[PDB]
């Protein structure tokens, strides 16, 4: 029974095998065949190449090794090696040109889904040529989906060696007949095929999946789009920021680029953004995923003052100036898509950009009191339902499982229904005590949304709602503004709230304004569709965000 | 008496005035005196200008009517604005021209140090240009250094207009006559002069200053040259990452740009780099200045194997993985410093470039042991002191405040001797009970250090010198390589213990090592020469880790 599977990295998980180029260099150059594949080999176990897969010398010290050998191979076979010929250029073409194999990454994934532990077995160097980040690069976002990197140079063996393979065995705490070892290299396959191994020679990746799903009996071929990479709280860096005397807030980070804060909605989280997070960091972004003023880390002060728009603008900033950031691009949804607009109208030299999903950007009306302006839209009753301190937070509080469930479905899963809220009595007054999981949400992340809110309740998130005239008042301010910096609106088709039709006048306002819209979605955008949400936020912050 | 200080920014804090262009193009092109400077101000207070001030309008709403404004004062004028004429370009080219006043700033700095409350008062806009970062830079350069910072576009008032400098002394919570105000434009200065506030026409800086000093009775012109900013820890960004199950690492984290790790040796902390993580970071670096494995807010497990080199350099690529950094720069001090070097040795990928204050890099002999190694040095006697579990922990945590400030004195004030510390029976065997501060610290640094090591003491720490035969074999499996990556070395005359000299031979194995040299420095490197320190790796910095 095999729990366990082993994956080499060149020519198995990522591809063209840098190995490969040597061939390919050889046929461009019109040199005798296999003169550098023997050159690179030359010496076998003494050789300059086992020395720098062991660990021994690094990729700069081997280049001129490998440049002597290239010599002695082209003098013994009487021919003459090209004029500009140069290994470092060669081998810097070869590993910038490697690129994760992502079906095999997919089947690795799928694997250890389904409780095998995984692991990455591979010769390697140490890589201190000037370019070496872009290996640095790769390394990082492929090791992170595996339980075990063994590279050879940090263990001061290489394959076909034995000791290795006893090595990954007593890493792995597994006997040899529970796991399947894949590699490209014939040679490398033989010592775990000797231990009793399942043994896959990978030539094309599809043979070495159809190999693959027959010997552990999990479809790994033709599978169903699979969801972005999430995150794990226990695995993120959390970052806390004392804004004023009694004001902390919190932030997952990751990445290194622009900064971009992520602001989530009520009644959420900074983990409303877990499919984004690992997605933006590996597109080259700084991201901060903020717990807002009222949740989960952050501080929740009982005042209703402490949550209007002006002060939670000018915590951001000062969020900004402690963490010594004189800009980020700021993206949110919901309330968290009102504020940035407001960072927008505000202050525009600190937003690099703005992005909102579902909320729209509309002008505060200075002829209608907001009180009026949400009693003409009987979708927003809810809003009105919220206004009285105490009520909500009594309902939302009593069962948090339940309020969570409630809430969080997909537009085909309703349980609530967000019209005459005040007369029926609550938001959960026809609704079941037990609903049902949402296709959209797993029983643990239901549970690490009521962990958040075991801390400090929906007094502050409420208090989002509480500040109306405050808020109306500051934005009348901004009237004779345009938002001119750089500008994403992203509609959801199903949000029956934040319709997509409310956005259709934002382009008066804000000229230059870009647009993303997302079919079948409902007001939970980056749960519901994360796949499209990453694709359309990539695309705006490298065109835009720059 | 004066108890509070108010600065102009145009003209006062900042350099040019950006007025002060409107001057200078109209002489470049040829245009009537004053034409520019009466565009500008065109209509008074229901001007285009004023509604810019006051944050009724953009800056980029604002360019076409200042546009419209010039041309009714040229055809006024009878003359034709060039041909290529543009307003953006003008002010693009002045907003990014003004710097910040130096001396000026220096002596808001030395008001605020005895006791002035201190405020920037300034008739500024809202800028959505696509160049807003430079001013936003410059806004938070200067801002840090005062209790407030009141924007006419954010207040939406504006100097001279009565209720902007009412609305100034009900912040600052003082009546006129305690207010020094200090202004560029004399039409600025008369409301604060009506309401009995000393003010300050502000011509040239030295003549200011001495007005300043004079009213003030507080030197500020000639001073000696100030120390770097330091940290106040309340307002540092703060993070945690576990790198494993019982271990987590805390770090402070401040700025934008590429990654620096800053790791601090014994028996030190994060705050050891105080006077560097404000400058570093204004420099354009993203600091990360970490709390090492044993110290302040990190896990500080009791094993004396957690705290060998492979092990801390293992963690310290895991920190690297969960912030999502495919490298960082390292710069290390004493332990510190020796961590760097094995980091570069052993994991050259992850390294953007490393930088060492005092300690050399000294390939391990593998024909000694470290023990005899060691004997051989009598400055390293207080090592083999360290050895025996409990000895060395019982002395330094006796008495923290007394630990402290024994240790971190300058070349001049030593009062340990690091000789025959075993035999002596102790560091602190013939050292004052009661020992006078250094001249490098503050009793409130002192007391920070004291709280820090109240929560795990010292054998964490005394651990790191506990690995000496792990960590020689582990450093003789690198003896083949060179470190090849950009390098810095800085010595210190005056560190006794890990002297210049010993650093003489690096070059055989770092070829392309760059070098640092302070004289009249001590071991505590970073608060002995803060400014030196600065000036060195800032330099190494922006020409190597680019
Ligand atoms: N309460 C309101 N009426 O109009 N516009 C608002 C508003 C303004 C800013 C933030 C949130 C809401
Ligand atoms: N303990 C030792 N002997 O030589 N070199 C070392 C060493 C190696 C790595 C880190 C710290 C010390």
């Amino acid at each position: 029974t095999l729990r366990a599977a082993v994956f080499d990295l060149d020519g198995v998980l990522a591809l063209p095998a840098v190995f490969g180029v040597l061939g390919r260099t050889e046929e461009a150059l019109a040199l005798p065949r296999g003169l550098l594949n023997d050159a690179f080999q030359k010496g076998g176990p003494e050789g300059a190449t086992t020395r720098l897969m062991k660990g021994e010398i690094t990729l700069s010290q081997w280049i001129p090794l490998m440049e002597e050998n290239c010599r002695k191979c082209s003098e013994t076979a009487k021919v003459c090696l090209p004029k500009n010929f140069s290994i470092k250029e060669i081998f810097d073409k070869a590993i910038s040109a490697r690129k994760i194999n992502r079906p095999m990454l997919q089947a690795a994934l799928m694997l250890r889904k389904k409780g095998f532990t995984t692991a990455i077995l591979t010769n390697t160097w140490l890589d201190d040529r000037a370019e070496r980040d872009g290996l640095a690069q790769l390394m990082c976002e492929l090791k992170m989906h595996f339980d075990f990197l063994i590279e050879s140079c940090q263990v001061g063996m290489v394959k076909p060696e034995p000791q290795i393979y006893k090595f990954l065995l007593d890493t792995l705490k597994a006997s040899p007949s529970e796991v399947v070892f894949l590699d490209d290299i014939g040679a490398n396959l033989k010592p775990a095929r000797d231990l009793g191994m399942v043994t896959i020679l990978v030539q094309d990746t599809d043979t070495a999946l159809k190999e693959l799903e027959k010997v552990t009996g999990i479809q790994l071929l033709n599978t169903p789009a699979p969801l972005p990479t999430s995150c794990n709280p226990s695995d993120m860096s959390h970052g806390y920021v004392t804004v004023k005397p009694r004001v902390r807030l919190h932030f997952v980070e990751l990445g290194s680029g622009p900064a971009v804060c992520l602001c989530h909605g009520f009644p959420e989280s900074w983990y409303s953004w877990r499919y984004q997070i690992p997605a933006l960091a590996q597109a080259g972004y700084r991201v901060l995923a903020m717990d807002m003023k009222g949740y989960g880390e952050s501080s929740a002060p009982p005042e209703i003052e402490e949550y209007c728009m002006e002060v939670l603008c000018k915590e951001m900033v000062t969020f900004l100036d402690k963490l010594g950031l004189s800009q980020a691009v700021f993206i949110g949804h919901d309330w968290g898509g009102m504020l940035v607009w407001y960072m927008a109208l505000f202050y525009p030299e600190r937003v690099r950009a703005v992005a909102s999903l579902n909320t729209p950007f509309i002008p505060a009306n200075p002829n209608m009191s907001p009180l009026e302006s949400i009693k003409a839209n009987p979708v927003f009753d809810y809003q009105l339902y919220f206004q009285e301190p105490g009520v909500a937070e009594a309902e939302l509080e009593q069962n948090l499982s339940r309020t969570f469930k409630s809430l969080f479905r997909a537009s085909d899963e309703s349980v609530l229904s967000m019209h005459k809220v005040c007369e029926a009595g609550g938001l959960f007054v026809n609704s079941p005590e037990e609903p049902s999981l949402s296709r959209m949400v797993t029983e643990e992340e239901i549970q690490f949304y009521v962990q958040q809110f075991k801390k400090s309740g929906f007094r502050g998130p409420l208090n989002w709602y509480r500040n109306m005239e405050r808020n109306w008042k500051w934005a009348c301010k901004s009237l004779g503004r345009k938002i001119l910096i750089p500008a994403l609106m992203v509609t959801a088709e199903k949000d029956f709230v934040l319709v997509p039709q409310m956005s259709q006048h934002m382009e008066d306002w804000i000229p230059h304004l870009k647009r993303g819209h997302i079919e079948d979605c409902g007001h939970w955008t980056q749960m519901d569709k994360p796949t499209e949400v990453n694709q359309i936020l990539i695309k705006w912050l490298d065109s835009d965000a720059r």
